[PDB]
């Protein structure tokens, strides 16, 4: 079963890539697994597979850390992401984001129901499991709980049955048979939760599947549109209908090769303590516990020798940056295009802690618009910051065609040199804000509103007659024949491999 | 004669450091020398010494490129700067900037006049030189002239004799016996020029010395205070009185071991075309020629086998960033301290194209002030942006004690996560602006005014009770004994030298 369609095959692919370290000696889920993983993420090392996790019982569970983090080499930097998608390991960001967007104007390929799969190899009922007795990691020393859920997919369906959403949202163990987690607007898990709360009749049927098809966890991390069932989007992207099995205790359907499945309900009434958690912006605020959503677990099913993926998130670079940031940028690119804005590319610079998105402008098309910075900034900000895809992003940086937005150095150069503070910016105070950014939820203003800006790093002639500069760099300030001569004589003269 | 006191000795020091490439085959001053130098600066390679420069005649001249640029290794990144100052080549930025500030509360050590020196080994009068016949470089393909002056020091004295200023300002060849160059407010060359213009009696006696003592070219690049003679500041910093010889045609004094000296006048009446030039922010605007100051050259004196230093400036990283940016940051640190502001460190992030300065705050002292972000931002911005030392800097970023301002990654993290756009910022429109930044002189607003901001990346509790977070990183979110265990078992488990 191919790597992008089966998590167990994906692990084998990483091994074969020489992108995995198998740790076969005992590792403590209390901080040690996550510390190793954090170090990996901070240094772009190989993914750790913890095959011998202190507290693993009857097959639950091994851990794979850093499943979507970066590789050290430039040439296959994004290779772990590529392996989620059947792309060559040398794929560019552009190619990865194009693959993730490709299903947006394709017919869905709905899933196929099969009678069984590996995720049914073992089961534990209501009398046989205790979530506090599993080797659930403590990921950061100040976390408010053991965060079992950092890289599984929540499965919830609208009351009318027409939309089944797959998404990543964190959750931690509350007690032997409950989790608490983030369920916040405008996220689809929250939107569906609200539909069940308005109906008022029952708690939300729920499942949480860990170790799902890698192409599915990518779509789980992406803000594809409201009402769109991720399973059929993944089917179209991959060209293959996903095989799903029914849950035992409800009528939801989970990927047949899921490593571990929890089945139960998301309460429409109950809450419990949730957090704090060491989060994507790089911080934890110890003791900042709040009420979160509360999930009841009725059943666990799992593969033999089940593997739990884990994201040890925080400072650069992990899945929150590589997947949540980049996939939000991809959706923003499409949203802009669909609103007739001349955007060619979008990326959330890692340097920005994925709080910015740089938007590359087709300045030929911009010039034909016969507009101004003030007007264009307002138009872009209204599109993006009024939409869910713009939720997590607080600064949009408009750049012209010379800038590669996938290169943070070049984005920082353009921002720093082409956008006059204040004058070339528009502030947005009456939009939804992202409270997890420290300057929002722990800042001087409203946690949930405002704090957003469009920063125009287009130069004035880019709106009118065309770029009127050349860069003072090797590439642009010397003729081709001289540049080539310099490069050809470089080592001969005494100065100093692409793969490495 | 030591490296920091004698340019010829400094060249030997770079050779001995294995930080020099001697090119002994013919190199064209038309773009080729500067292209090689640009490539060096973009890749942190060894400094190029062009010993065989097409058009060199009777000893004028060899070129040393990249004299103050970066080395590839982290461990001796700033070693070329250290060699300007007698510091070990492993010196930190902090140590370099402390050395440059050290003379600010020392008695000056005035210079010593000696009867002769190497700079008098050869001479060319008014009938014997033609600046258009020298191997003056074309540094960028669109430059408006051949920029002879990128790393010499202009020498001008107040009419009353009490202040002799040394500074770097660009200049290009106008004709056989004149240069044009930038002389702009608030720079000291401009301030002194204005004094002579108000007196109205004569042109400004002037000299331009190339290949000066490295400690002198560092002070030439720093905004030490108005009225302070750089020679005595360098004397105090180094503990040694600098040896100066009189010019032949005027009563100014030049370093005895200067490689090349031009003597003449800076006109109080005449201008000529100047620029465009590929500038420190990374751009050239072809055809953007303006009137600049006009210098008349009456005499050249030079060392046997004279060496002209050259800065091939533009995109990262060259002398404009390493020296002008960092030295302005150093002066800003002191200025803040002298104004009773609790600033411990300042640096101009390279990522910002040295348009930002990050100011590290002693938050214990800030808490005792019992102030607010709005108040404190205004106070800092009023100090810095109303002073010459703040001229080139458009964004100040306030950070707390956990941030190393000499690490751009950490500055970008703090800025992106701790400063709410708009609310946590104060815009300054009624301050002098730096017109060379593209968004100023080629932007949407006044070239010379405004466009400045204080961005407060202090979190709210840093003003009150203290930092209330821990970082979600390896360092802060795991206990010491676990971190050490992970590091000790890192290679054993299968994961992957300081000098490299
Ligand atoms: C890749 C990834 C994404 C997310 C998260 C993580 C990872 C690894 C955690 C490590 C678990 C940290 C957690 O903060 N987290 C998270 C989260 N979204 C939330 O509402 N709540 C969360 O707790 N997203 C982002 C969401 O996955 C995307 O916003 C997606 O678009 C949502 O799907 P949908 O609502 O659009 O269907
Ligand atoms: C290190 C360095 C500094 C400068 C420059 C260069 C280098 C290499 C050039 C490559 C030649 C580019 C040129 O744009 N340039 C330059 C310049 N200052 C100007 O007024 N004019 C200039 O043309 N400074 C900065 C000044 O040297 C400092 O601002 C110093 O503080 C001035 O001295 P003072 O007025 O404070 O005495
Ligand atoms: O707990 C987090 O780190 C996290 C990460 C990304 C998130 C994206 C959207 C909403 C909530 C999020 C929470
Ligand atoms: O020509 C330049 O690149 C340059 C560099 C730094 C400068 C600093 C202050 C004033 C003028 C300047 C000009
Ligand atoms: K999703
Ligand atoms: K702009
Ligand atoms: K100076
Ligand atoms: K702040
Ligand atoms: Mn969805
Ligand atoms: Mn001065």
């Amino acid at each position: 079963q191919p790597a992008h369609l089966c998590f167990r095959s994906f692990v084998e692919a990483l091994k074969v890539d020489n992108d995995l370290v198998e740790i076969n000696t005992p590792i403590d889920p209390n901080l040690e697994a996550a510390a190793i993983t954090r170090r990996v993420c901070e240094t772009n090392d190989k993914a750790p597979l913890f095959n011998n996790l202190i507290g693993m019982k009857n097959g639950l569970f091994r851990i794979l850390g850093a499943p979507g983090s970066l590789r050290k080499s430039s040439a296959d930097r994004y290779g772990r992401l590529a392996r989620h998608l059947a792309l060559p390991p040398t794929a560019s960001m552009r190619e990865i984001l194009d693959k993730m967007l490709s299903a947006s104007d394709m017919p869905p390929i709905p899933p196929t129901i099969v009678p069984t799969g590996p995720c049914k190899e073992n089961s534990l009922d209501d009398s046989e499991f205790d979530l506090t007795e599993l080797p659930v990691p403590l990921i950061h020393k100040s976390d408010g709980g053991k965060y079992i859920q950092t890289y599984g997919m929540h499965i919830v369906q609208s009351p009318d049955g027409t939309w089944t959403n797959w998404s990543i949202a964190r959750a931690m163990v509350h007690d032997k048979n409950h989790l608490t987690g983030l369920v916040i607007p405008p996220q689809h898990i929250w939107q569906i939760h609200q539909m069940w709360k308005k109906e008022g009749r029952s708690d939300v049927p729920w499942a949480l599947a860990f170790g799902v098809p890698p192409a599915a966890i990518m779509a789980s991390s992406m803000p594809i549109p409201d009402g769109v069932t991720e399973a059929g989007y993944v089917g179209a992207m991959t060209g293959s209908s996903l095989e799903l099995v029914k849950c035992d205790t409800n009528d939801l359907y989970v990927p047949a090769t899921s490593e571990i499945v929890l089945e139960g309900t998301l309460s429409i009434s109950e809450t419990g303590p949730e957090g704090p958690f060491g989060e994507m912006h790089g911080y934890i605020f110890p003791g900042d516990t709040h009420l979160g959503a509360k999930y009841k677990v009725n059943r666990i099913t799992y593969r033999n020798n089940a593997i739990m993926p884990m994201s040890s998130c925080g400072r650069l670079t992990d899945e929150t940056h590589t997947m949540s940031g980049s996939l939000a940028a991809a959706e923003i690119r499409k949203l802009c295009q669909q609103n007739d804005l001349p955007i060619t590319d979008a990326f959330a610079p890692f340097e920005s802690q994925v709080t910015w998105v740089a938007l590359r402008v087709d300045t030929e098309k911009l010039r034909a618009m016969k507009t101004t910075s003030e007007g264009f900034r307002k138009r872009v900000g209204d599109v993006v910051f009024n939409h869910k895809a713009g939720y997590t992003i607080h600064r949009l940086v408009l750049v012209g065609d010379d800038i590669d937005v996938y290169e943070g150095k070049d984005v920082l150069w353009a921002f720093s040199t082409r956008c006059r503070p204040g004058m070339d910016e528009t502030l947005f105070e009456d939009v939804r804000g992202f409270p997890l950014i420290p300057y929002m939820g722990h800042g001087n203003g409203p946690a949930h509103r405002g704090g957003k800006v469009v920063s125009d790093a287009l130069m004035p002639t880019e709106y009118t007659t065309g770029r009127n500069w050349e860069a003072a760099d090797f590439n642009q300030s010397y003729p081709e024949d001289l540049k080539q001569k310099v490069l050809d004589n470089w080592t001969k003269m005494g100065f100093s491999h692409h793969h490495h």
